[PDB]
């Protein structure tokens, strides 16, 4: 139990959201989350459904079982969980990407730093709404974030918050103005039900509330491709 | 100095495509274009047909305007055409919205180079498949990425290319395998529900690049203003 967990690898895909939408990529999921959003879609990665559906596999299996599935056809890996912020043994496989010339992406709500964030080449720091009932750690956000920025990482990072309901979109405000310099992505919110009518009902709800809103100027309001494609 | 031919000021309203997607933006859209692609969704911006509503505006007249459709609401510019790269006079227009700390998007074919070009923020440089009917003009191309990559603006040109056929994603290829450094935009022709059938044209151009070794550092997007309004 010394390697990385990983309960699934798939691809090659598309990213739906976040700062790469669209970025042809592998992805790797990884196990365990120090959260438990109320809408988690991934609960598996956390709540020990999936205990033993858990491969932990090294730096050189996971990469060998990429070449097996997306062969190469691929130059870029996400990586997710779950926070896969939460695993330092991950730094073996982000070196091994850049060994071959592979680019890597990783999301975390921003709970738990690592030396490793410096190797990642589109960094995703997701800060989770109140909808999700969970308690954002300002100042764990801060440390973070700083260390980025002295690490010279600003073009590798962005932010990225889910928005549900109104006091979600509060909630964006408050972390987009304490971090100006850092590139703001809103997503709109998933609840499980024509959903493609449905969705694009809700995106274009949200452009409308972020369109009046003078705070909210350097945003991009994106939402999820993968969900209206399959 | 020279009036700014301008067909239409709107928003705010979102970037639907390519480099900045998503991005709540102002659009401010220029007349003229040294191409005549035979897909051209926006014919009316060099055919000719609205030379009467052309408003050959000012740098202070058009950020004016800009103030009153979205007031405060909107730090970002998109300037569209049309090839507004045809326009030196755009650098006053440019130069003002640096001066109000707004950033500056536009999309060209990639023909004509302007010192401004090192201006704008987010600049997308689209050269055209050969389902345009359209000559890519290699030669001239290579001197606009190069007079960009020189000046340090590298972190703000992308590629992109809009494909509607098997052989238009080969002319990507060409392209992509040409500029490595340069991010790579794939981009599905719209033939103009159209919702349902954009996302079918969407769904199968990701699974050849899926397939596909050569298009690895690419990103494939479609175009989210088609797929909120339509035409
Ligand atoms: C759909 S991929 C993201 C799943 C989950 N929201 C996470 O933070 O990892
Ligand atoms: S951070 Fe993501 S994976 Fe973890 S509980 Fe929240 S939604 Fe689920
Ligand atoms: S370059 Fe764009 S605007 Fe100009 S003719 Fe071609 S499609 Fe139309």
């Amino acid at each position: 139990a010394k390697g990385i967990p990983v309960l699934e690898i798939f691809g090659p895909t598309i990213q739906g959201e976040g700062m790469v939408i669209g970025q042809k990529t592998m992805f790797v999921r990884t196990a365990g989350c120090d959260y438990s959003c109320s809408w988690c879609d991934s609960a598996f990665t956390w709540d020990g459904s999936a205990k033993k559906d858990i491969r932990w596999m090294t730096a050189e299996e996971i990469f060998a079982e990429l070449k097996d599935i997306g062969g190469d056809a691929f130059s870029h890996v996400t990586i997710s969980g779950g926070n896969p912020a939460l695993l330092k043994q991950l730094d073996a496989f982000i070196e091994l990407l850049k060994e071959n010339n592979i680019r890597a992406a990783l999301e975390t709500q921003g709970t738990v730093y690592q030396d490793w964030f410096t190797l990642i080449d589109d960094l995703t720091i997701s800060p989770k709404p109140p909808s999700s009932k969970m308690v954002t750690n300002f100042q764990k956000l801060d440390h973070i974030l700083t260390s980025l920025q002295e690490n010279d990482r600003q073009h590798a990072v962005s932010l990225k918050v889910v928005i549900f309901n109104d006091e979600d979109l509060e909630f964006a405000k408050t972390v987009h103005k304490r971090y100006p310099g850092i590139p703001f992505y809103l997503q709109v919110g998933n609840d499980d039900v024509s959903l493609i009518a449905h969705l694009l009902g809700k995106y274009e709800a949200l452009v409308d509330k972020v369109a009046v809103d003078a705070e909210l100027n350097l945003v991009r309001v994106l939402p999820q491709l993968h969900t209206l494609l399959w």
